[PDB]
DNA sequence: CTTTTTTGCCTAAAATGTGATCTAGATCACATTTTTCGCATCTTTTTTATGCTATAATGTGTGCAGTCTGACGCGGCG
């Protein structure tokens, strides 16, 4: 695709995991592009505690909220997971490629559109439903994240305890806790890995 | 005999679990200031009921029918 041609003229850049691409207050001038690999997107208080806000998967893009407004400051950290396979993208290139070619926009409005989707789920789960339904619907959606193993009445993932509360933003204790009277509840069967029965 | 692949160890190291102990949150039945609403005033404002005008003036038709007609009633009509 335009992937490989882009290629040639080759700022697409592997990183490995958590080499910092974004700090926020950088310079907003060259967007990027993903062929592989996962990455986290995070934020902190000046006193240290740190939040995560996303992460992305291959087939998305970075940073593009700078290209609007010229000359604007990162909003957010995004911090490499693991080995990552990233393009690189000036602002100027970028929208002369728009000039070019805008189909590309009838594909990237759709994941906008449901980023939205899901974000205002989330100030709304966190304005509606304390811990239960918080990671109660967390849980039930990684039931559906490829990488999802099947267990045959359920569904298994083994994403152990670490990237949960990342990916909603909680401690593990108290998800610990919960995920032992969840169990109480008859609902997940879990040693580490769980099974969503 | 040499390679690589595996596991277990070294060695460094993150994630799990103690529950005891508060602490900002949210409830919770009942009094007060605001909306601007509804009917009585004004209060105009318009509109409406009523009232005069002193040279002089004296019987319609007014626009039509085109007239159906056969039988029977009924008042005459002798
Ligand atoms: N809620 C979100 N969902 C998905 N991606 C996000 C979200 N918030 C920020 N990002 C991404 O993280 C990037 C951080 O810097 P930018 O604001 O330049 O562009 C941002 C987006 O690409």
């Amino acid at each position: 695709p335009t992937l490989e041609w882009f290629l040639s003229h080759c700022h697409i850049h592997k990183y490995p995991s958590k080499s910092t691409l974004i700090h926020q207050g950088e310079k907003a001038e060259t967007l990027y592009y993903i062929v592989k690999g996962s990455v986290a997107v995070l934020i902190k208080d000046e006193e240290g505690k740190e939040m995560i806000l996303s992460y992305l998967n291959q087939g998305d893009f970075i940073g593009e909220l700078g290209l609007f407004e010229e000359g604007q400051e990162r909003s957010a950290w995004v911090r490499a997971k693991t080995a990552c396979e990233v393009a690189e993208i000036s602002y100027k290139k970028f929208r002369q490629l728009i000039q070019v070619n805008p189909d590309i926009l009838m594909r990237l409005s759709a994941q906008m559109a449901r980023r939205l989707q899901v974000t205002s789920e989330k100030v709304g789960n966190l304005a509606f439903l304390d811990v239960t339904g918080r990671i109660a619907q967390t849980l039930l959606n990684l039931a559906k994240q490829p990488d999802a193993m099947t267990h045959p009445d359920g569904m298994q993932i083994k994403i152990t305890r670490q990237e949960i509360g990342q990916i909603v933003g909680c401690s593990r204790e108290t998800v610990g806790r919960i995920l032992k009277m969840l169990e109480d509840q008859n609902l997940i069967s879990a040693h580490g890995k769980t099974i969503v029965v």
